[PDB]
């Protein structure tokens, strides 16, 4: 279905009933990627995946990706879906726009999964890329999506490289004006910047990271888990930027453990 | 988007441009399950993937299932769409519903891709499955996906067969009134039966069937094959009901290089 954030339409899916869960898609993506994770969770939990502005099914407006935004949209879902609080599952830009809910609306959290995910992204990557953004989209986000697959899941598993650069080359999914509007807003993806105000986030927090994610480096990750109070980090073998497809069952098992 | 037939709201997804690729689904799942090949397939052509009514997000009424019925919402898909011609890849039911629309409007198909179907399946069954079925729904339909999945599935990517049983757990994906009706629909899922008039399909056809699969098995498939002019036989190593899940790098290799 959809709903209506000041004239934007946000797609979302809900499926099942119970405590509610929020699937958040990582950049260039969709709702799709919590496929192994929507209908398991979906008999024990009240499941709502949705797509961001800009991507998938939801309106792709030439302006208005901040963070802040975003995390309105989520509100909306949230406000039609006649839901309380919920647990958050973010993924890369997922993540941000979780933090950014636990900071706007902290009455709305039960607590948060954040999956390799960061802040002050764009000033933790190398000064080059952001050129090589500029030069050539398509072959700088190829690039850094080589980086966001383990060597691991490179050999058993190439349909998710290539479904990721699948995602960003399909305009009708991930248009280029969105990349642009999203670098361009001074808290878009890569200009989100909260690392004073991370101490503020007391929501139970797991912050899940993958050992070989170039995308989002160990480290921004543990900036994250350091600076939120009483937040568990969990560095991941073998696994890059997407652990909800690179070994979806065990991903499905750690988010099984927050439950209490 | 969505499309009324019948009064009935079909739910579909549309990427991309060029030749039309349709992805229709197998029973008690949806239109997600094709993820890893929509979007790789959506750089290269015009895919447009389907829920058939009683599953995902299409409407669920109390009757009626025949593959007539599925089939007129594809082809209410494709007019809506302004689309005359398309390839069509069918799994299970899929393959039942993309013959049907083979032999009920032939002018509409560039070629096939069937995968794991067969025809008058319901003969097939053990003549105890069908008080199984209603006695204990969720353990029998357990147990008819664990022959759908292959051994290295089941070891290597458990993550399948757990969102398959996830699947038909699921009621706000798919309903038992769904399986019931169709179960009872003397052109149902079950009773379906063209054995007379496979040898009136023309269009090019890629019967893929796995060699492990057990819901359908390999003589299902090379009916098909054996009885529709000119159709090719694919037998799968180590892979069951799901080769798009199961091996989707592969299975894409395989349907890039299929003539339609």
């Amino acid at each position: 279905p959809h709903v209506e954030n000041d004239g934007v339409k946000i797609y979302y899916d809900s499926y099942g009933e119970g405590v509610p869960i929020v699937f958040l898609h990582p950049f260039s993506t969709n709702g799709g990627i919590w496929y192994f994770q929507t209908f398991p969770f979906a008999q024990t939990n009240h499941v709502i995946v949705i797509d961001h502005r800009g991507h998938g099914r939801s309106d792709k407006p030439a302006t208005g990706y901040s963070i802040m935004e975003h995390a309105d949209d989520v509100v909306a879902v949230l406000d039609a879906l006649k839901v309380d609080r919920a647990v958050f599952v973010g993924n890369s830009i997922g993540g941000m726009i979780a933090m950014q809910l636990n900071l706007d609306h902290p009455q709305r959290v039960i607590g948060n999964l954040i999956l390799s995910s960061g802040t002050g992204l764009g000033e933790g990557m190398p000064p080059e890329a952001g050129a090589a953004f500029q030069n050539d989209y398509i072959g700088a986000f190829g690039g850094l999506l080589e980086g966001a697959v383990s060597a691991r899941s490179k050999r058993e598993r190439p349909e998710i490289l290539a479904v990721m650069k699948a995602h960003f080359s399909v305009p009708s999914n991930f248009p280029k004006h969105v990349f642009d509007a999203a670098t361009a807003d001074p808290n878009g993806v890569f200009a989100w910047n909260i690392k004073d105000r991370l101490s503020s986030i007391q929501a139970p927090t797991l912050v899940v990271a993958g050992e070989e994610d170039l995308v989002t480096t160990v480290a921004n990750n543990q900036l994250l888990a350091d600076n939120i109070p009483g937040a568990e980090l969990r560095v991941i073998n073998d696994v890059g930027h997407f652990y909800q497809l690179e070994r979806p069952s065990e991903f499905n098992e750690l988010l099984r453990g927050f439950v209490a």
